[PDB]
């Protein structure tokens, strides 16, 4: 009597909200919690088989990611970002860049792999999850300054991270490069194509986000778009079309359905302003729109992390487990706040340390974990290997669970020898 | 006509079903012929959308959505209007829905030749009725609170009943769903007294449980008080498609399983007659939300259906059988409904009756039902029924869709007209 495809799906959902009620009721991270119901419902009771948690990951990856990423653009004030902006524009054009390079060099240290398997490995590792640092945050009564630019980085780091992740595999092998990728490396190498592949990536996305966003919006305002079920679905629609209108001209619709989130989520700002009452309508709108996104977003968070969870292999990780941990304490103290550096040039040392340590690793890694081993077990190319592929998922889980662990344990202390002095 | 990604033609269905709500609710069209349409233009129109990946997609959306439609549907159901209107509701869910089933069978097989359980699957299909398309019209035109209460009720229930008839009927036409309790039953009783004791056994087993279930669920939630959200939406969810997946393993209809617990959550304040406002306060607010999410999910679903049936037709078949699958519609209409209707007219003036029968379509569920038959055929190749036979019947259930919906949407003032002077 084992479980059909529904039933497992089934299981991992039921599993999960009971996962996140006793998460929330106790007072402990999500995170841990939901691996953990991963590796009980995984490895373990055997109930769910790893090499179709590779499947489901395959479909959990892009839908949950784009959905999440978009409810994610809501959560974004334009204000605040332009207020801040060089810091974020730092933290999100080389802070990224030189965390994932530094932890790059750490990876082929510790595993005698390439520098540029290692720079996957930190591309994956690039994008952070404070989400489940908020809490403290807001019971700890932190500097709102400071949040607002720890969040806003996350924000705008999560879709980066994945199209850094795309870089590095697109290096790596050369299939389904779409042709802008193919043409600018031909042209002008592996590395600099890269780099002016990320430019371009970059722009066409931030500018068709906008674009789309603007559009979508006054569209609504003309048809009327603010009643059941008209919002909702035609959000979801914009969204997705972001999505792949974006990656069909070989840019990252990830970041484009971001951007188009940031700009519902800045709603207000954009267009004249309506009479009060057409302000509140709209307003309606987009509560309902982001309540059923939000919580789509949610049951994607929730399968993401149980998913990887049930997916690891444990002999390979114990067989790796003081190395992948050396990676992981590695890159939370020297590769972070090594990139953060320049923050100080234009910050307080005392708010620039606090900014760099903090920030820890999440979601989007953990969806990314698994992307190169099922790619190399799918590809079958001969320059990444599926051990390789084992390995970096191993790593990115062990700096995912220490990060999330140890930020959220060493945060209280954190404060006092930061604000009292 | 460039090849698309499989997520480009879930996103492709979704959009342009979106676009089709927009210009149905604007236009005041019902949103049947033009999803319907939508997924035809899209479909062998224009091959964006294959049909062999059309049945792919449709394999799930028939389970997934049809689970959270109709435990969505259980939330909108009244337990006094129920006490209020229970004989009739009782007679419509039970013998006037079997009895529709058989006419329509019966008329279906006379058409064209074939066996009276291919009729009688196409009658099963078609069972359930969709007034989803008619209220917008009904509190425009100041229509009876109890017939609406009447007809929507009956519509609940005929929606997972419609499922189990025509579950019955796929039963016996292959092998593979034969081994269960219906064998056993109907082997010892012959297929008639063994389909009726099936009927009542499923019913008894998945209604019991759904409120079990229920229950369960409502005391748990008011426990471990989940209010905030997303707590709330997760565990709805959750819970139905338990209730589902457990109703299934007992060879019994889930999705019944699911309107019971909707019907139950949907009642939260007839279980507890004395609770503190304050409670009743929070569970309502978070039933609320629970009921948006689970409701635009539900409409997704009906998009989704409506629009992959558009894209699952062939044209050739369908004009092949026109004036045929016509007359079936007609017959259904005209003939079928009513006469089942007929038992509990006693309770009601004969104006009111023929109100009654003349109205209820055929939508959502018979929509997702409809390509079942020939989905089985491509798989498990049966003696009985055929490919073709397969495309026969859904054919016919798409025709007798299209016309049942559009007619009594478009005939009802008339109608009022005709029975109330005017
Ligand atoms: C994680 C994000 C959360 C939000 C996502 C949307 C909400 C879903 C949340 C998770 C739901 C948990 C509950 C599990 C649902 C049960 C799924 C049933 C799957 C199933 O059995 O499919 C089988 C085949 O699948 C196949 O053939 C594969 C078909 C491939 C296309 C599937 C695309 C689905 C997209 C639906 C979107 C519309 C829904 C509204 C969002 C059917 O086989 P059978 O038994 O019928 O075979 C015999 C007939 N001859
Ligand atoms: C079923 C037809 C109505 C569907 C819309 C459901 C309306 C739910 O409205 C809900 O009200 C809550 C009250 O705080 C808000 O917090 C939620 O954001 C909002 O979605």
């Amino acid at each position: 009597i084992e479980l059909s495809l529904a039933e497992a799906l089934f299981l991992i959902l039921f599993t999960g909200v009971i996962s996140m009620l006793i998460s929330r009721r106790t007072g402990i991270s999500y995170v841990p919690i939901f691996i953990l119901t991963g590796l009980v419902i995984g490895p373990l009771l055997k109930l769910i088989p790893r090499d179709l948690a590779h499947e489901i990951f395959d479909f959990v990856r892009v839908f949950g990611l784009v959905i999440i990423l978009f409810t994610e653009g809501h959560n974004l004030s334009w204000r605040l970002l332009k207020k801040n902006m060089p810091t974020i524009v730092t933290l999100d054009t080389i802070g990224l860049i030189l965390t994932a390079l530094i932890a790059g060099f750490i990876f082929k240290v510790v595993f005698n792999s390439s520098f540029l398997l290692g720079f996957l490995f930190g591309a994956i590792i690039g994008a952070t999850d404070p989400a489940t640092l908020i809490p403290l945050f807001r019971q700890y009564r932190v500097k709102q300054d400071i949040e607002t630019v720890i969040v806003t980085e996350s924000i705008f780091n999560d879709p980066l991270g994945i199209v850094l992740t795309l870089i590095a595999i697109s290096m790596l092998v050369p299939g389904y490069g779409g042709g802008i990728f193919s043409t600018l490396s031909e042209k002008l190498g592996i590395y600099a194509g890269g780099v002016i592949y990320f430019l371009y990536n970059v722009s066409v996305s931030i500018s068709l986000g906008i674009f789309l966003g603007i559009l979508g919006y006054k569209f609504i305002k003309r048809t009327g778009i603010f009643d059941f079920p008209e919002i909702e679905a035609f959000s979801l629609s914009l969204a997705f079309l972001g999505f792949f209108i974006g990656e069909r001209l070989d840019a990252s619709g990830y970041l484009v359905a971001t951007v188009t989130g940031i700009v519902l989520g800045n709603y207000k700002l954009l267009k004249p302003r309506e009479n009060i009452r057409i302000l509140k309508r709209l307003q309606r709108a987009i509560e309902k729109e982001v309540h059923f996104n939000d919580t789509l977003a949610a049951l994607a968070t929730i399968f993401i992390f149980v998913l990887l969870g049930a997916e690891m292999n444990l002999e390979v990780i114990w067989s790796n487990l003081g190395k992948g941990l050396l990676v992981a304490l590695g890159v939370m103290i020297l590769a972070r706040p090594l990139a953060t550096l320049p923050l100080l040039k234009w910050w307080n040392f005392r708010e620039y340390l606090f900014i760099a340590l903090e920030g820890p690793r999440g979601v989007v890694p953990s969806a990314l974990a698994s992307l190169p081993l099922s790619l190399a077990l799918k590809y079958k190319s001969p320059l990444l290997t599926v051990h390789w592929g084992e390995i970096i998922m191993a790593t990115v889980v062990i700096t995912v669970l220490t990060s999330v662990i140890v930020e959220t344990l060493w945060i209280p202390i954190l404060k006092d020898k930061l604000d009292v002095g």
